[PDB]
């Protein structure tokens, strides 16, 4: 089954670097806990923003574009990037925008990290009409020496 893991800032913004404010150490933390030992999806930016294939897991690039690493799968399309991932109890989407808007149709559990920060950006994470999906984890956490702003993880499932 299909889960999208991201990291979201107010107003929903989505970016991807390793700075402000989507480096915190602790979203770090959960993110590889959350996709360890399973295929992740995404898009070529986001494989750029990581510049080396995640281990223990199977990488698949969904881009438009030929691939340029052969440590990693490339396809084209949707249907394409989840046969790549083979029979496996969840798949894990991780980024960027347009793909998250490809997939959350398909999606059937979220995985959202809050980030208590505003920063400038274009790009946001789909909006998920709340009717359809029911919260069923939250976890807050304080600002301290590591993460610099205070952060909520939270799990969704599709309804
Ligand atoms: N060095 C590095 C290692 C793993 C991932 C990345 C970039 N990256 C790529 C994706 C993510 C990421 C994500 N999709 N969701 C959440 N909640 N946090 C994330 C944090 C970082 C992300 C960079």
């Amino acid at each position: 089954m299909i889960s999208l893991i991201a990291a979201l800032a107010v107003d929903r913004v989505i970016g991807m670097e390793n700075a402000m404010p989507w480096n915190l150490p602790a979203d770090l933390a959960w993110f590889k806990r959350n996709t360890l030992n399973k295929p992740v999806i995404m898009g070529r930016h986001t494989w750029e923003s990581i510049g080396r294939p995640l281990p223990g897991r199977k990488n698949i690039i969904l881009s438009s574009q030929p691939g340029t690493d052969d440590r990693v799968t490339w396809v084209k399309s949707v249907d394409e990037a989840i046969a790549a991932c083979g029979d496996v109890p969840e798949i894990m989407v991780i980024g960027g925008g347009r793909v998250y808007e490809q997939f959350l149709p398909k999606a059937q559990k979220l995985y959202l990290t809050h980030i208590d920060a505003e920063v400038e950006g274009d790009t946001h994470f789909p909006d998920y009409e709340p009717d359809d999906w029911e919260s069923v984890f939250s976890e807050f956490h304080d600002a301290d020496a590591q993460n610099s702003h205070s952060y909520c993880f939270e799990i969704l499932e599709r309804r």
